[PDB]
Protein backbone atom coordinates (compact mmCIF):
# COMPACT_ATOMS: atom_id res chain seq x y z
CA UNK A 1 0.00 0.00 0.00
CA UNK A 2 2.60 2.36 1.05
CA UNK A 3 5.26 1.54 -2.01
CA UNK A 4 5.49 3.65 -4.99
CA UNK A 5 7.11 1.38 -6.73
CA UNK A 6 7.89 -2.12 -6.64
CA UNK A 7 11.23 -3.96 -7.15
CA UNK A 8 12.17 -7.49 -7.92
CA UNK A 9 12.95 -9.44 -5.14
CA UNK A 10 16.52 -9.89 -6.69
CA UNK A 11 17.58 -6.14 -6.36
CA UNK A 12 17.77 -6.38 -2.73
CA UNK A 13 20.59 -9.19 -3.04
CA UNK A 14 22.15 -7.31 -5.77
CA UNK A 15 26.06 -6.72 -4.62
CA UNK A 16 26.61 -3.27 -5.34
CA UNK A 17 30.02 -1.99 -5.73
CA UNK A 18 30.76 0.91 -3.66
CA UNK A 19 33.28 3.58 -3.55
CA UNK A 20 36.51 2.42 -1.63
CA UNK A 21 36.51 -0.95 -2.39
CA UNK A 22 33.60 -3.05 -0.63
CA UNK A 23 30.56 -4.04 -1.54
CA UNK A 24 27.19 -3.54 -0.01
CA UNK A 25 23.11 -4.84 -0.58
CA UNK A 26 19.97 -3.10 -0.13
CA UNK A 27 19.07 -6.24 2.43
CA UNK A 28 21.90 -5.21 4.51
CA UNK A 29 20.25 -1.91 4.91
CA UNK A 30 17.29 -3.37 6.53
CA UNK A 31 16.33 -1.82 9.88
CA UNK A 32 17.20 2.14 8.74
CA UNK A 33 15.99 4.41 6.26
CA UNK A 34 17.79 4.67 2.86
CA UNK A 35 18.28 7.42 0.46
CA UNK A 36 19.52 6.49 -3.05
CA UNK A 37 20.26 9.23 -5.87
CA UNK A 38 21.05 8.20 -9.17
CA UNK A 39 22.58 10.51 -11.44
CA UNK A 40 24.03 9.96 -14.68
CA UNK A 41 27.61 10.86 -14.61
CA UNK A 42 30.74 11.93 -12.21
CA UNK A 43 32.12 15.06 -12.32
CA UNK A 44 30.07 17.12 -13.62
CA UNK A 45 28.33 20.45 -12.77
CA UNK A 46 25.03 19.83 -11.95
CA UNK A 47 26.15 16.18 -10.53
CA UNK A 48 28.76 17.67 -8.61
CA UNK A 49 26.29 19.99 -7.45
CA UNK A 50 24.09 17.47 -6.09
CA UNK A 51 26.38 15.38 -4.26
CA UNK A 52 28.19 18.77 -2.31
CA UNK A 53 24.24 19.78 -1.52
CA UNK A 54 24.04 16.04 0.02
CA UNK A 55 27.04 16.06 1.88
CA UNK A 56 26.46 19.01 3.45
CA UNK A 57 23.11 17.26 4.97
CA UNK A 58 24.73 14.28 6.07
CA UNK A 59 24.24 15.18 9.67
CA UNK A 60 20.59 15.99 9.12
CA UNK A 61 20.44 12.43 7.56
CA UNK A 62 22.21 11.33 10.33
CA UNK A 63 19.91 12.52 13.11
CA UNK A 64 17.26 11.08 11.51
CA UNK A 65 19.42 7.66 11.41
CA UNK A 66 19.47 7.42 7.81
CA UNK A 67 22.01 6.82 5.31
CA UNK A 68 22.76 7.57 1.82
CA UNK A 69 24.33 6.29 -1.61
CA UNK A 70 24.53 7.68 -5.17
CA UNK A 71 24.33 5.66 -7.92
CA UNK A 72 25.71 6.30 -11.36
CA UNK A 73 27.22 3.43 -14.24
CA UNK A 74 30.51 5.42 -13.72
CA UNK A 75 34.10 2.98 -12.44
CA UNK A 76 34.95 2.50 -8.91
CA UNK A 77 38.03 4.42 -9.68
CA UNK A 78 36.15 7.36 -11.16
CA UNK A 79 34.00 7.19 -7.91
CA UNK A 80 36.94 7.22 -5.81
CA UNK A 81 38.48 10.18 -7.28
CA UNK A 82 35.15 11.89 -7.67
CA UNK A 83 34.78 11.24 -3.56
CA UNK A 84 38.28 12.23 -3.16
CA UNK A 85 38.08 15.34 -4.87
CA UNK A 86 34.87 16.43 -3.57
CA UNK A 87 35.37 14.95 0.19
CA UNK A 88 32.11 13.24 0.15
CA UNK A 89 31.75 11.12 3.24
CA UNK A 90 28.81 9.06 1.93
CA UNK A 91 29.13 6.00 -0.87
CA UNK A 92 28.99 6.16 -4.53
CA UNK A 93 27.73 2.78 -5.87
CA UNK A 94 29.36 2.05 -9.28
CA UNK A 95 26.44 0.49 -11.55
CA UNK A 96 28.12 -0.49 -14.83
CA UNK A 97 26.27 -2.75 -15.63
CA UNK A 98 23.11 -0.52 -14.78
CA UNK A 99 21.58 -3.53 -13.21
CA UNK A 100 20.05 -1.61 -9.95
CA UNK A 101 19.30 1.72 -12.18
CA UNK A 102 17.10 -0.92 -13.84
CA UNK A 103 15.16 -1.93 -11.25
CA UNK A 104 14.28 1.54 -9.95
CA UNK A 105 13.64 2.04 -13.90
CA UNK A 106 15.84 5.01 -14.20
CA UNK A 107 17.24 4.38 -17.44
CA UNK A 108 15.17 6.59 -19.80
CA UNK A 109 15.01 6.39 -23.72
CA UNK A 110 15.18 9.87 -26.05
CA UNK A 111 14.88 10.13 -29.65
CA UNK A 112 17.35 12.19 -30.26
CA UNK A 113 19.81 12.14 -33.41
CA UNK A 114 17.84 10.27 -35.08
CA UNK A 115 18.58 7.55 -32.72
CA UNK A 116 16.71 5.82 -29.67
CA UNK A 117 19.32 6.82 -27.18
CA UNK A 118 18.83 5.31 -23.63
CA UNK A 119 20.37 7.13 -20.23
CA UNK A 120 20.58 7.65 -16.47
CA UNK A 121 17.46 9.83 -16.00
CA UNK A 122 18.51 11.85 -12.59
CA UNK A 123 16.34 10.46 -9.81
CA UNK A 124 16.14 10.09 -6.02
CA UNK A 125 14.43 7.47 -3.81
CA UNK A 126 13.41 6.89 -0.12
CA UNK A 127 13.66 2.89 0.92
CA UNK A 128 12.08 2.16 4.39
CA UNK A 129 13.59 0.43 7.16
CA UNK A 130 11.74 -2.52 5.87
CA UNK A 131 12.67 -1.98 2.36
CA UNK A 132 9.90 0.15 0.51
CA UNK A 133 10.14 2.37 -1.77
CA UNK A 134 7.67 4.63 0.21
CA UNK A 135 9.09 8.20 -2.52
CA UNK A 136 10.46 8.68 -5.82
CA UNK A 137 11.69 11.96 -7.54
CA UNK A 138 12.26 11.77 -11.03
CA UNK A 139 13.52 13.73 -13.88
CA UNK A 140 15.49 16.03 -10.64
CA UNK A 141 15.94 19.39 -10.62
CA UNK A 142 19.11 19.81 -9.09
CA UNK A 143 18.30 23.27 -7.14
CA UNK A 144 16.89 22.20 -3.82
CA UNK A 145 16.57 18.45 -4.42
CA UNK A 146 18.66 17.92 -1.30
CA UNK A 147 17.03 19.86 0.67
CA UNK A 148 13.35 18.51 -0.08
CA UNK A 149 14.35 14.75 0.15
CA UNK A 150 15.45 15.31 3.79
CA UNK A 151 12.46 17.22 5.01
CA UNK A 152 10.33 14.44 3.09
CA UNK A 153 12.45 11.95 4.84
CA UNK A 154 11.48 13.63 8.03
CA UNK A 155 8.36 13.79 7.15
CA UNK A 156 7.92 9.48 6.80
CA UNK A 157 10.33 9.03 9.31
CA UNK A 158 7.54 9.58 11.61
NA1 LIG B 1 35.58 15.53 -9.35
NA1 LIG C 1 16.44 0.30 4.04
Amino acid sequence: TDAVLELPAATFDLPLSLSGGTQTTLRAHAGHWLVIYFYPKDSTPGCTTEGLDFNALLPEFDKAGAKILGVSRDSVKSHDNFCAKQGFAFPLVSDGDEALCRAFDVIKEKNMYGKQVLGIERSTFLLSPEGQVVQAWRKVKVAGHADAVLAALKAHAK
